[PDB]
């Protein structure tokens, strides 16, 4: 039933549980109260005999995801390559074109140089964003008045380069470059290692997936907890004016503790009524960090026809038309079921979602038809979905983004404690907040700061780096002597000395 | 006890009881849950011996806001005209420059023309938007991935015009031109009448109070009810699958009814549960409709000393270390308890907020002070403040704010019904929503709605036109020939480029 425990965790989530898991094997009498009927949140791997195991929400590590891999390690739960040995495939407005590499390659020199300006710009925009505190950079003020648009339309000449801008942006945060923050963004892919390894498959965040499906890692850090893990128990309320704080739910149980962890998204804070108002600063903020929007879709075939075509399931679609933005092989290693994985993101999210599912599914697979080639991609046997808007208690699904303005107002707070009450989840990471990794880096942080205030553990041990994965080695980032130096669009006319003309 | 009841109403707010009072009027039993400890709630009268009665919250109405105007009346409450028989004063730069009318006046030609060009452009594009559906407008796509700011500094060419233009944004919205959407922005003046009445106080809806308090709206209309009105009572829970939909609030309490009708902001629906999670659209979008920031405050002063210098309480100060943006002679109708009312907006607002509040008071002081002139200023005699963003359940002041792209994608939804659960509020009206007068409209909108689902309501005679207040004429809005013509800077530039290849063209060929 209903008892007293010395520190509450709110959130059942990865960042949830490796605090908890934290704080019990420093024989900590901790709690973890958890919405839904089962753990592992925006993590969730769906089991059925037609796919066996599938992540159908969070599913790639990678090179610099140390925090996870090791936790992962720890849990008995192995990685395993995802596939590009065939060639990767981009569809542009006319049909498809082969390539292989990191970025599809562009042909046409001016935007080529448009092209990689816009990365390696993006870049160095970032290498002057402190990762601890965006808020803190230099040109902080005037970024985050300007929207991720606003900003690509200002450093892209190129129609190209510019709509390619916008998909990166769409693929790495579920949301339209006009509705996110410059600043912000600039910012999520800096903590992420930018814009090279936040996209790259061979040697970036998307380099592997879990063998068993990253679900397990939640369900089993659940196992060693056991009875210290209430599910359905949908906090609802947290009263700490008294010396012991209060925490009801609403399955109507109680509980009381010394202390408070919330593990749950930003926005979804709000799903708590708390006794001393939050301060304004915080109030504030926890309503305008706002969870993307993504369809992650499976289709199943009987082959990996793309294979007989020196094609990987890989393919990134730049067309207004087209369902999915980019997809992959989502086959199992033993070439068991094999199947192609696609997102639906921000604005094509809601529109496919006005669908039939079966209509849906059609529409995908006359896709990924026309982009590979043969027709055997109308002839699925097996289709699973997940459209994580729908989902009350996550909000959507690549964390949230900062919208403009909001960074430098009351950014400022997102990992800040409120009286007893820390602050966990992947939003409040510093190093790949938004993937499991992020969840991680906090759940711990979090974990250790109500250590701290319990004098188990040191103002300094509080924040710890993570030691390299021996297993997944962090390869240094080549960055090419031309991109380091070729000229922008602009930068050729002023070296053409062209300005003084009627284009 | 905790019973059951045919309709239940979460929002104590003008909104919520005007839907509870319309539905009572038609026998229908109905309950409301209220989560403060009072009702009003973002309308609040504070009431003590030092003020008697101030209205901390929402407080003016004007012309065409007939709907709260009528309501209040029928209550038996009284309106008072807003002092404005002085002059007005504009703080930039430099120091005070007394004026009379509308906006300050500019005197700069190209400013001028820069400064009409905008407030007129701003109403062209909103007559371009449909009231009850922003997201329909035709450059509706185009303009919701701009911000207010984007577009403001696509067309002030007057680095002072443009200013003014923030500024602008910062008073309506209480929140930043950069933080918003174009299109949304370009809706909230429309629907409220444009520019011209949005802003005016000699005829817009700042131009008179309520003799008394605004929040004694919602006290009164609470009185009728009596018993149908549960206070501090935070609702929780809303299970809508059985036959009987569920509600239970944070006071353990339960209820059953047939209908509900949320009465509270967009974003506040979040500190509810729902049972059928509800659907994507909605669940998105109610994470995406922020509550503006703003701190009212009011200075009391023993006299008046600002009529010595026949300046009436208004000042619009446009100075970025200056703490009020605009205020407004807050004295009572008898003369007595002379004092002003000023905003502290966006920006602003969470920086002052760090401040003690006596240090933020003597800031204020300090800048009435030598804004107005006689240092009179520095010794007040009381202060009552309030600011909205510490508020729990009401998220901040002047409604919520649609940010860029929001409008185009989740918009469409916020009036629309998540079965059997409807929905008023300001924030879903059509005529001044953000204001009373929007609470209202939605209030009893979602009232017949409900009536209509129950066969008490044809689908016509569920949206209603308001008859003219005829104690508060709607005085049509007067727009110059001048105003009407003269050029934009741009225009003034592709003219006179024409000017001058006539004058030297015409000369030339000559000698
Ligand atoms: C959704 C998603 C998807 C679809 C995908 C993905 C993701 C997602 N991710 C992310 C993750 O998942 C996250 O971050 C995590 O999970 C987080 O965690 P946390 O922090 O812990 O949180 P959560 O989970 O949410 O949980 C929470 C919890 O709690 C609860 N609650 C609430 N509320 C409440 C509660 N309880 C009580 N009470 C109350 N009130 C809930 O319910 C829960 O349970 C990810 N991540 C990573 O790491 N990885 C991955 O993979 C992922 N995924 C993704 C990604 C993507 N990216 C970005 C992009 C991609 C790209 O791709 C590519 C590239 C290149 C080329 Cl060429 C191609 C392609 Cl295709
Ligand atoms: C805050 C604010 C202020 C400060 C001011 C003002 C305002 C405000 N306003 C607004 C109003 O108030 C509003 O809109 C209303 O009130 C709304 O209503 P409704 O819709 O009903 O809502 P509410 O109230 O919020 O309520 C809700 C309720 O519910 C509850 N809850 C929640 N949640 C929950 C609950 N329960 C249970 N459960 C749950 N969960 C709550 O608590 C509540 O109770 C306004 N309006 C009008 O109409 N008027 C006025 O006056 C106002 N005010 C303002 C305005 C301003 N404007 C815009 C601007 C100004 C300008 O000025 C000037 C001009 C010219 C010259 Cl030369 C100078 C100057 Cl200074």
């Amino acid at each position: 039933a209903g008892h007293m425990f010395d520190v509450v965790v709110i959130g059942g989530g990865i960042s949830g549980l490796a605090a908890a898991k934290l704080l019990s094997e420093y024989k900590i009498n901790v709690l973890v109260l958890e919405a839904r009927d089962r753990v592992g949140g925006r993590t969730y791997t769906v089991r059925n005999e037609h796919v066996k195991w599938v992540d159908v929400g969070g599913a790639y590590v990678g090179p610099t995801q140390n925090r996870i891999l090791r936790l992962s390690k720890e849990l008995g739960i192995e990685t395993y390559k995802v596939n590009v040995n065939e060639r990767l495939v981009q569809y542009v407005k006319g049909k498809t074109y082969p390539f292989r590499g990191a970025f599809p390659p562009v042909w046409n020199p001016l935007a080529y140089l448009d092209y990689n300006n816009l990365w390696r710009t993006m870049d160095e925009m970032g290498k002057e964003i402190p990762v601890d505190a965006p808020w803190q950079a230099r040109h902080a003020q005037e970024w985050d008045k300007m929207t991720m648009k606003d900003l690509i339309d200002k450093i892209c000449w190129t129609k190209t380069a510019r709509e390619f801008a916008y998909l990166f942006v769409n693929i790495n945060v579920t949301s339209e470059p006009h509705e996110v923050s410059a600043l912000w963004f600039l910012w999520y892919v800096r903590q992420c290692g930018g814009t090279a390894r936040i996209f790259s498959v061979t040697n970036g965040g998307q380099e592997r997936k879990f063998v068993g499906g990253s679900g397990q890692v939640s369900e089993q850090i659940m196992g060693l907890l056991g009875d210290k893990v209430k599910l359905s128990s949908p906090v609802t309320y947290i009263d700490q004016t008294d010396d012991n704080i209060i925490v009801e739910t609403l399955n109507h149980e109680h509980y009381e503790c010394k202390y408070v962890i919330s593990a749950i998204p930003p926005i979804l804070t709000a799903k708590i009524h708390f006794k001393p108002e939050l301060p304004p600063e915080r109030n504030q903020l926890i309503q305008r960090l706002p969870m993307g929007a993504v369809i992650k879709c499976m289709v199943y075939y009987k082959e990996a026809f793309w294979k007989k075509k020196d094609y990987c399931g890989c393919m990134i679609i730049e067309d207004e038309e087209a369902p999915i933005a980019i997809t992959l092989d989502d086959t199992k290693p033993d070439g068991s079921l094999p199947a192609i994985m696609g997102f639906i993101l921000a604005r094509k999210a809601d529109r496919l979602a006005k669908l039939h599912k079966d209509i849906r599914k059609r529409k995908i697979c006359e896709l990924y038809a026309k982009v590979l080639g043969s027709q055997e991609a109308l002839y699925p046997v097996h289709y699973e979905e997940k459209n994580w808007c729908e989902e009350q208690y996550s909000g959507g699904c690549y964390t949230a983004y900062f919208p403009p303005g909001i960074m430098t107002q009351y950014g400022r707070v997102i990992r800040q404690p409120v009286g007893r009450i820390y602050f966990a989840g992947t939003e409040t990471a510093t190093q790949w907040s938004g993937y499991m990794e992020g969840a991680v880096e906090a759940g711990e942080r979090a974990a250790r700061e109500v250590l701290n205030a319990l004098g188990k553990v040191a103002k300094k041990d509080i924040w710890v780096e993570e030691p390299e994965s021996k297993d997944v080695p962090a390869i240094e980032i080549t960055h090419t002597f031309l991109e380091r130096n070729l000229p922008s669009v602009p930068g050729l006319l002023k070296i053409t000395g062209v300005s003084t003309s009627v284009a």
